[PDB]
């Protein structure tokens, strides 16, 4: 009389238990799967850190070997100069 | 004479040394945080799932008692129908 009404209630009832239970699943998964990709920036950000680092000393490097001999050249400007001007 | 020179290099490749080690510490200090803000994300969806369940669980039952009064009534129009029409 009621028996299929009652029926049909439980059976949602039981659907609303399994689509809760999957959502907290799919939250426990999705962690795992967002604290990866933490994981994986965080290496990218190191790699980049370390390829600055490497970067900058060779600029710094070839700088200084420019600088050396520009110092070179001014020197002998400076003596060109004392020369001239007694 | 070039002592000067060298002295700035030496300074300025310390430098380097302290702002790669800086961006590692950035590095890790941002993970965890964004590790931190990976768990909160799921807690909240948690309690959204736990809502949710607890919210359509509301609905479904209130939903029931409305029909249950609603059968009531129809069965009730099914006895005069069969009264009318013998």
């Amino acid at each position: 009389s009621n028996a299929g009404t009652l029926q049909e209630y439980q059976k949602r009832m039981k659907k609303l238990d399994q689509q809760y239970r999957e959502r907290i699943r799919n939250a426990e998964l999705f962690l795992q799967l967002e604290t990866e990709q933490v994981e994986r920036n965080y290496i990218k950000e190191k790699k980049a850190a370390v390829k600055e680092f490497e970067d900058k000393k060779v600029e710094l490097k070839e700088n200084l070997i420019a600088e050396l001999e520009e110092k070179k050249k001014m020197i002998e400007n400076e003596k060109l100069t004392m020369e001239l001007t007694g």
